[PDB]
């Protein structure tokens, strides 16, 4: 049962749309379909996806993995160390990641896009928007080839987590530890992770909070996306928007 919604008290102004869906019933709640159906960047929700390649194939192991550091100056400080998987992942650590990637086979990265129906599953531009002059920073993910919808999201991430993959559930149960977040709010658990960029194409930002909720027995999987004018309006922007949803339309 698709149901269509209308959360634009917590979007508070922003352009955007929210899709949860249920599997356990058929409960898909949709506020602005037009958006949820609509393909863009997934911009660093991707890290979701990347965490579980590089497990899967080795180059990392556990939480605590390094991608071995080599010293080179970033202004975010938290770069600037031999960070592990858990910190990568919450910083949203580009050169991190971007090295992770860099590890594995074109081949093998499209055939797992393909597996979990990752939306175009486009990796044509590996090295990414090179145009934005940031050079090594960047990749097929971030505003880049490739492209998912919200609704694709939400698709993959009941798949995965739902158990229909391959992945091993050791390699799952490591993301969902990273993936965590404290909402202030012990009797549901949240997990997801925030996306930003902006479409110069478009003059719109691509901002994102992706993941699942957990509320008695019932699990929904959610992913909330603004394609705003406003070039203030990111992931962790998003992300509050996200939560408002919850804390209003998903307790009980
Ligand atoms: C993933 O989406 C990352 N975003 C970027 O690569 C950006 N790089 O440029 C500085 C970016 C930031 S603002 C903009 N228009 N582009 C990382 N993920 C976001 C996020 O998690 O939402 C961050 C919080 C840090 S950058």
């Amino acid at each position: 049962s698709v149901n269509i919604v209308d959360y634009s008290d917590c979007f508070e102004g922003i352009s955007g749309g929210a899709i949860f869906c249920n599997t356990k019933n058929k409960e898909y709640n949709i506020y602005n379909k037009e958006l949820i159906e609509t393909r863009r960047s997934p911009c660093s929700t991707f890290k979701i996806v990347s965490t579980l390649i590089g497990l899967e194939k080795g180059v990392i192991n556990s939480k605590e993995s390094v991608m071995g550091y080599d010293g080179t100056d970033y202004p975010n400080k938290n770069w600037n160390k031999n960070l592990s998987l858990e910190e990568a992942f919450k910083e949203s650590c580009v050169w991190y990641y971007k090295k992770l990637i860099n590890k594995v086979d074109a081949k093998s990265v499209q055939n797992i896009l393909d597996d979990l129906k990752y939306g175009n599953c486009d990796i044509s531009e590996w090295e990414g928007d090179l145009k934005n002059g940031k050079g090594h920073l960047n990749g097929f993910w971030l505003e880049s080839s490739l492209q998912i919808s919200p609704k694709e999201q939400v698709q993959t991430m009941a798949k995965i987590f739902e158990g229909d993959t391959n992945f091993k559930k050791e390699h799952i149960n490591i993301l969902r530890d990273i993936m965590a977040i404290d909402v202030n709010d012990a009797n549901i658990n949240v997990y997801g992770k925030t996306g930003t960029g902006f479409d110069e194409k478009n003059k719109r930002v691509d901002a994102w909070f992706v993941g699942m909720l957990e509320r008695e027995g019932d699990t929904y999987y959610f992913a909330i996306k603004s394609d705003d004018s406003n070039k203030e309006i990111t992931g962790p922007k998003v992300k509050e928007i996200a939560i408002n949803i919850i804390k209003k339309y998903y307790s009980v």
